[PDB]
Order: C-alpha cells, then sequence, then structure tokens
C-alpha cells in the first residue's frame, strides 16, 4: 500500500531515505520543501497535517501507517486527533519531543511514540568511554547496513510452528543472530531454549543479507 | 572521575537520569535552566560553553568525557574548539541536529557524533507494521539491557575464541558484538579470537552480566 508522513523535519526526511522503493505522501505547510521532497523519493501534498480534509487528501484512510512529526507536541498531537476521526485502525507513529507529552501522543491515538532525545541522553550516558553502543543501535536500524537487524514473520505452517528455540537452532542454521521475539504486544528478548515458535510471531534477528535470505527460507 | 555536559536540552535531561552517582558538571548560558539541572543531579555552571575560562571552571581538563549539545551548530563546534584548547585527549561526545554538521564536529575534534533524528527516523521507518524494533531499542538502552564489558589484561579468554568461549552457554549473555581498535565486529565469527582491550557488547540480566564480568576477569593474584 502506502505510507503517509506528517510534518517535514531531519526526523523524516531519514525515515523517506529509509523507505526508498515504496510510495510515500509527505503532508506539510510548508510549500517550499516540494522539490526535496520528490528527490527523496515521494508525492508531496500542501496542507494541514491537523485538518482532517487534508490529512484525507494526503491519502490517510487506508494507509499502512501514519507518521508524525509536527514542530510542537501540541501540532503533533491535534494531528492524531484527526488522523483517527478517518482511520480508527491505522498504525499511528508519532515523534515527541519532550518526554513530559508522550502519554498525551498515546491518548491521543498514537500506537508508537518515539522519544529521540531519551534516547540520545542513553546513549550520550553509554558513550563515555567508547562509542560502541551508540554505533551499534544506528548501525543495526540501518536498511543500507552490511549487517542490520530485521523483522522476520513465523508463516501460518511454518516448519518452526510449535519447535523450540533450542531445536530451531536458528543461529547455526542462518548466521542469524536472535535478539528476540515480538508475540503480541511484548517482545522476548533472547527467548529461552524452551520457547516454542507460534505462527504471526515475529522473529527479531541481525545478520547480513546472505543470512537474511536464509532465516527466510528456514522459515 | 567526573563528565562534563555542555549545553542543556531534552537529551542532556535524559542523560543525567542515566548519570545518577556519577559526578557531573553542567555548563550552560541560559540561566533560566539552572532549576531543573540541580533536581536532574548535576552540579550547574553558568557560563559560556564556547568560552575556555568556562569551560575550565566546569573541570574539563582531565574530565572523563566532555558531552556537548548546543542547539547552535556553530557554537557546539565552537565548544569543541575550546575544549581542545584545554585537553587533547579527552573524549568528546556531540549532538548533532542537522546530519550535514556532522562532519565538521568530527573536523574540530568530536570523538563521536550522536544524530538523534537520524535515529528516530530509522526507528520511524522500521514501524510501519509494529513497533518491536523500537521497543528492543527501549528495553535495551535504559530485565534484559545491552551492556559493555571490557577484557582486562591478562584475562582468561584473553586469546581464546568464540566458539571455545560459549559465552551464550555459560553466562546467559547474548553477545551482539566486539569492539577493538574503532571497529564493532557484530556477530563476531566462530574463529574470532579474544584480545585484552576488546569491548564485549552483550545482552542480559544483571546475575548474567556479573557470571560474564568473572568469566572474564583476569588471572592476577
Ligand atoms: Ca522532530
Ligand atoms: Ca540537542
Amino acid at each position: 500500500r502506502h505510507v503517509v508522513i506528517c510534518g517535514w523535519s531531519e526526523s523524516t526526511l531519514e525515515c523517506l531515505r529509509e523507505l526508498r522503493g515504496s510510495e510515500v505522501f509527505v503532508l506539510a505547510e510548508d510549500e517550499n520543501v516540494r522539490k526535496k521532497v520528490l528527490r527523496s523519493g515521494a508525492n508531496f501534498v500542501h496542507g494541514d497535517p491537523t485538518r482532517v480534509s487534508d490529512l484525507e487528501k494526503a491519502n490517510v484512510r487506508g494507509a499502512r501507517a501514519v507518521i508524525v512529526d509536527l514542530e510542537s507536541d501540541s501540532e503533533t498531537i491535534h494531528c492524531i486527533l484527526g488522523i483517527r476521526k478517518i482511520d480508527e485502525s491505522v498504525r499511528i507513529i508519532a515523534e515527541a519531543e519532550r518526554y513530559e507529552n508522550i502519554e498525551q501522543l498515546r491518548m491521543a491515538g498514537a500506537d508508537q511514540v518515539i522519544s529521540p532525545f531519551v534516547i540520545s541522553g542513553r546513549l550520550m550516558s553509554r558513550s563515555i568511554d567508547d562509542g560502541y553502543e551508540a554505533m551499534f543501535v544506528q548501525d543495526v536500524l540501518a536498511e543500507e547496513s552490511t549487517r542490520r537487524m530485521v523483522e522476520v514473520p513465523i508463516p501460518e505452517g511454518s516448519k518452526l510452528e510449535g519447535v523450540s528455540v533450542l531445536d530451531a537452532d536458528i543461529h547455526d542454521v542462518t548466521g542469524v543472530i536472535i535478539i528476540g521475539v515480538g508475540r503480541g504486544d511484548e517482545l522476548i528478548i533472547d527467548p529461552p531454549r524452551d520457547y516454542s515458535f507460534r505462527a504471526g510471531d515475529i522473529i527479531l534477528g541481525i545478520g547480513k543479507p546472505e543470512e537474511i535470505e536464509r532465516l527466510k527460507n528456514y522459515i
């Protein structure tokens, strides 16, 4: 389908770059960003992210997801309320500028809130002696990285359905390091050898392209 | 030792929550942030982070590290230059508001640059279907968290390989990578050989982390 981005910022620019090859619509009030937006691989809709009519024009209804990052947390929350009037099921991902506004965004309808400064501050605290942890985080989240983090869903009828982590022996078989399994609303990091996989489970792993393809085929 | 923070923002506020117990000096020009800075646990120094005299009284010389986060790109650069006039080796970690200034920051002397909007933008792109990757980055940076453990001189594993070390089964800590020199080796091969100085990046619970520390300690009287 398509993804809709509300607001044009250093965060949303990086997001668009990472969605290369995907259809994207960017909705913003500053008409001067159209060229960069087009060059960046997306369609640009000039409008107000807090206005239902404009959110509808940017094709919010039925979108795979809507990403929101307006200049202010107050503007961001108004946009979320607006999206929910159009599609109460579409996934909404919003950026919070200040920690004190996170819950407000969730209440408005955000399914996920990303707080750049909370992540940066935590990384700052972990970088007093060296920068390996920050390096790890920034790199595995990049689609272009040689060894990156991938999400692989366990399809219905998978050979691993009902199979334990131990028996799946994924790392030796694929080369992919399993960091966690997403099931329902939670994430199980380093699942016990006992853990039994289920269809619908999301395997979070790290590996090179080759190893990733192997995991997909294995799964 | 002690850590110095230049400037004040939501990022340094969060950093402080993480550095509790450690001695921290915050140097900032807007006197309006003094209240919050003291409540966060840091000693406050009102001054110009771009001025050598103010950086010196904030204890930059000999610090463990200096974290720099100023709104101005130019000011961040000026701050780094000031730090380098005082201490040529102290670790400098700077925040970049815009991707385009990352290299100017390194040119000035920053050892590391953190780009909040790059990390956020990538997480946005990875969160289209679900939020597990974001859930990961959160749960690990704050039962199980990511940790760095240095291989000491004369360490038991100093010379042993990943296959032989079988650290995950022995400690329960999952090894996500090894830091050596200035390169990070993610998921070290079976043939990889631990060396003194290496930094092991792992995810585990406090007890599993402790097991790793002892499994890695040096054989010294
Ligand atoms: Ca933003
Ligand atoms: Ca900042």
